[PDB]
């Protein structure tokens, strides 16, 4: 599967007919149906530098690993009642610096997205386990806005020059991921999946109201990246941005 337009979004449903459930992502979330929930409490994150562990190409985009053994590094509040284990973050954009996010708010898509996914540690033992389950994965997704150029985005740029091709790994250590967070989480949820294959219905959503800032050449750096193994005619990761889905009845709350 790809983004491509024979493998891409629109053809996924041939192969993961839940492209067409109920609680698909990414979704546009319009302010004005919002619900104000006065039992969210803010979310908290505590996350140990010492659990970052890897980067790695993917193909349709790249990941940045943490160590999912222990508690060290958790999202608690929320919506939820339990901690979720922090594993890893990754990015969305487009072709263009302007559209690439994957929520939109009010039908607005910014320019790219921020993922921070953790799995139920509490409910479930392993994050393949908790993959699949309703409240398996918590997910929070921060909107990019370009302008000014982000500097605390600096170490994952920089570390892209070593995983340029598919398959390609290099340590990525001692990094906290709560310094790409906005300065307010006040937040929205919902409940939704992953907004690519498997496609599971596994996520709580936390959209942080708050964007955080990109530049044009920053984006250009991950459209940069290649989507071919080393060695192969050069296949750029163009865009990995899912358009949005219906909502299909779902409530989006908001903290405030
Ligand atoms: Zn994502």
């Amino acid at each position: 599967w790809g983004y491509d337009d024979k493998n891409g979004p629109e053809q996924w449903s041939k192969l993961y007919p839940i492209a067409n459930g109920n609680n698909q992502s990414p979704v546009d979330i319009k302010t004005s149906e919002t619900k104000h929930d006065t039992s969210l409490k803010p979310i908290s994150v505590s996350y140990n530098p010492a659990t970052a562990k890897e980067i790695i190409n993917v193909g349709h985009s790249f990941h940045v690993n943490f160590e999912d053994n222990q508690d060290r590094s958790v999202l608690k509040g929320g919506p939820f009642s339990d901690s979720y284990r922090l594993f890893q973050f990754h990015f969305h954009w487009g072709s263009t610096n302007e559209h690439g996010s994957e929520h939109t708010v009010d039908g607005v898509k910014y320019s790219a997205e921020l993922h921070v996914a953790h799995w139920n540690s509490a409910k479930y033992s392993s994050l393949a386990e908790a993959a699949s389950k309703a409240d398996g994965l918590a997910v929070i997704g921060v909107l990019m806005k370009v302008g000014e150029a982000n500097p605390k985005l600096q170490k994952v740029l920089d570390a892209l020059q070593a995983i340029k091709t598919k398959g390609k790994r290099a340590p990525f250590t001692n990094f906290d991921p709560s310094t790409l967070l906005p300065s307010s989480l006040d937040f929205w949820t919902y409940p939704g999946s992953l907004t690519h294959p498997p496609l599971y219905e596994s996520v709580t959503w936390i959209i942080c109201k708050e964007s955080i800032s990109v530049s044009s050449e920053q984006l250009a750096q991950f459209r940069s990246l290649l989507s071919n193994v080393e060695g192969d005619n050069a296949v750029p990761m163009q865009h990995n941005n899912r358009p949005t889905q219906p909502l299909k009845g779902r409530t989006v709350r908001a903290s405030f």
